[PDB]
């Protein structure tokens, strides 16, 4: 047997997989396309009137699922979305990450253009989660891309609104969501919440910040987080780390906007986190060494620098170093005067120390990142003052 | 009286436009959407079935138009498509461009980026021009975008082809696609010499390089354009000419790709400009004064400077630069270190210079391309020898 419902065609041996409350998935048709459709009960119209009418809003963005048409009968309702190869759960769960680079923050990258997206349409998702991240078929180039879906428990906050009243899977649920103690009614953020236990649960390959699957939302509420799979002395993990905590603070108004988590250095290029170091170097160049600034970069500076950074660096560069300006070992400014001074110089220094450092950008900011785990994330927090101005626009969001 | 055509719902009365062969385009209806509905006559069904299946295969970037849905009855075939505000046309034709700042260059990156989406998919528009580039309705926020259209005439190469067969409106057809001296078969860039026509058709908000219509496709075939909408002494006119007497150029082959077109600093910001000014700077800065790079950069150096460009620029920064260095006046290459110091001790320097050079980094590079209109212009053409190094992917295309 094979089922036609007006233009959305499918055969019930297709089933693609299951959601809440008796609805189902299939591979199916529509106008000549493979499509998926979802079927829904009719104790759940009031949800999928809503999916459609929010996936209307919103589908142009190219991280939010394509939605395609809706048509009823007798019995059901049904709705025809994009066709996806995966969801970010069986990706996380079968996905050899050794050789995929960086497709998975990319896949992260995408996540969040989507939700914010949604907020910037005053929508918000409320039940993100690794089931319903999709990831894309392939398009003709062989890139994939992910994609929110899901959208029968978004809330579209009315215009003049920002929170709403108090719903979600058990274990990616944001804490003011089901504590009493709420102060400030749940808003855009909760699905920051959920973002950043998605981050974590992509970069750990599947561990999760509030533990194992039956503890998780009661450890949610009690605040007990670890991110332990997220190493303190390796650059990538810290300034993982940086970002993650915030995501998943139990305090909704600590958590950073969509767009602020896209700023974030978690997701700079390697030439972005070099123009970084430079542009700040330039920045506290002629700055005073009483001054907020650098008081600000120096406050705990000592184990940035591994107490002499002059003492942790490859002997060809300290020997170069020695020349020209002599530097100080114990301060962070002084590290980020010597990468700068040795960037602008680059083709100038001999063969010996262009070797050690490798090649501009990518390989040159590594050299220092690798050695010094904390010095990104440091100077990235230090330099917070500087946010507003103009040269710094690139690396903070307003 | 109101047609139904399957999901497609629309009234007669609710006409749009019409289009070749007896094509009208009406305003319509599909899962309570509006929508552009197109009407064809059986004579050119072959033509609709080619545009519903490019649609399906390139709609999903942004600046190619979203298709819905097609179907048939006994006398014709009816496409929905998404509604638009307005062509690019009548934009020119009505709109004041005095305060609309730079969105008519968005409008020529969008149909830019739609046209190189098609070429990465082996589809050639051939029928490219300011009546079916469509201006969208305003979003939520109120932005619009330009989309690409009408899909009829487009070729599809296939796999392993470059070239096609020897279709379209008279006044924008490349001339290979007409004259018998066809040495090479037409190829994507066809595409690229209407896009020329459109680009100054935008920028001098009506004309085109080849004449008034009734002389246009004439003026094609013999090589005779003309650009002089374009003041040779205006730095923002000097960049247009530059990029469009190559779009246009009755050589197929020395017309840039449309992702070239879109690296062309004609689309560079304010921002970008002033970085790569301060990136050759650098590059140049231990060159050898024999070498290939400052020959090919000083080459007819004399007029890009005014003689003197130290007796070009305002008395305040006149003062100034005297009195470290001291630079050479008929000097492309001092030109551009004065300019890169400049930027670099930008708060260091006194009041009354920071005052006439204006804020970083717009107004500080106006300072300049103002008093220098083909200072940009030269060096871009002059450092296209290091177009394959790393430092300058940004500003060439590989
Ligand atoms: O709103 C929606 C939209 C979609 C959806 N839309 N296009 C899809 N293409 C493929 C799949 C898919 C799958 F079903 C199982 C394994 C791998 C797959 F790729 C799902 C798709 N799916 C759900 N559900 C609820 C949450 C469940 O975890 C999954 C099904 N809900
Ligand atoms: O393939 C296509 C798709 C569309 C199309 N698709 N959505 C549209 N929304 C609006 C309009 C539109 C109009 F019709 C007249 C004035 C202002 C407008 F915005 C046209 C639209 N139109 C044509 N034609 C052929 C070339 C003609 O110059 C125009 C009509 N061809």
């Amino acid at each position: 047997s094979v089922v036609i419902v007006g233009k959305i065609s499918f055969c019930p041996k297709d089933v693609l997989g299951h959601g809440a409350e008796g609805t189902i998935v299939y591979r199916g048709m529509f106008d000549n396309r493979d499509v998926a459709v979802k079927r829904i009960l009719p104790e759940c119209f009031s949800f999928a009137d809503r999916e459609v009418q929010l996936l209307r809003e919103s589908d142009e963005h190219p991280n939010v699922i394509r939605y395609f048409c809706t048509e009823k009968d007798r019995q059901f309702q049904y709705i025809a979305i994009e066709l996806c190869a995966a969801t970010l759960q069986e990706y996380v769960e079968q996905k050899d990450f050794a050789h995929l680079g960086l497709e998975p923050i990319t896949l992260l990258q995408q996540t969040t253009s989507g939700l914010a997206h949604l907020h910037s349409l005053n929508i918000v998702h409320r039940d993100l989660k690794p089931h319903n991240i999709l990831i894309s078929m392939p398009n003709a180039h062989g890139k994939i891309k992910a994609m929110i879906s899901d959208f029968g428990l978004c809330k579209k906050l009315a215009v003049g609104r920002h929170s709403f009243s108090r719903p979600g899977t058990e274990g990616w649920i944001a804490p003011e969501m089901l504590s009493e103690d709420c102060k400030e009614n749940p808003t855009y953020t909760v699905d920051i919440f959920s973002a950043g236990c998605v981050f974590y649960y992509v970069i750990s390959e599947g561990s999760h910040p509030f533990g194992k699957s039956l503890q998780r939302q009661a450890n949610i509420l009690l605040g007990a987080c670890s991110l332990d799979c997220l190493h303190p002395e390796k650059h990538e993990d810290v300034i993982a780390r940086e970002l993650i905590e915030k995501m998943i603070a139990m305090d909704p108004q600590k958590r950073p906007s969509a767009k602020h988590v896209l700023k974030h250095p978690f997701f700079w290029s390697l030439e972005k986190q070099l123009q970084f170091f430079q542009d700040v170097s330039d920045r506290i160049e002629k700055e005073s060494l009483d001054g907020p600034i650098v008081k600000q970069l120096e406050r705990g500076g000592r184990a940035v620098v591994k107490m002499d950074w002059r003492e942790n660096i490859t002997v060809p560069l300290q020997t170069d170093l020695r020349k020209f300006r002599t530097y100080k070992g114990g301060s962070v400014r002084d590290l980020l005067r010597a990468m700068r001074n040795k960037k602008h110089h680059y083709r100038e220094l001999p063969a010996e120390v262009r070797e050690t450092l490798g090649s501009l950008p990518d390989d040159f900011v590594c050299y220092f990142t690798s050695r010094f785990p904390h010095l990104l994330a440091h100077t990235y927090r230090a330099m917070e003052l500087c946010s507003h101005e103009r040269l710094f626009q690139p690396y903070y969001f307003h």
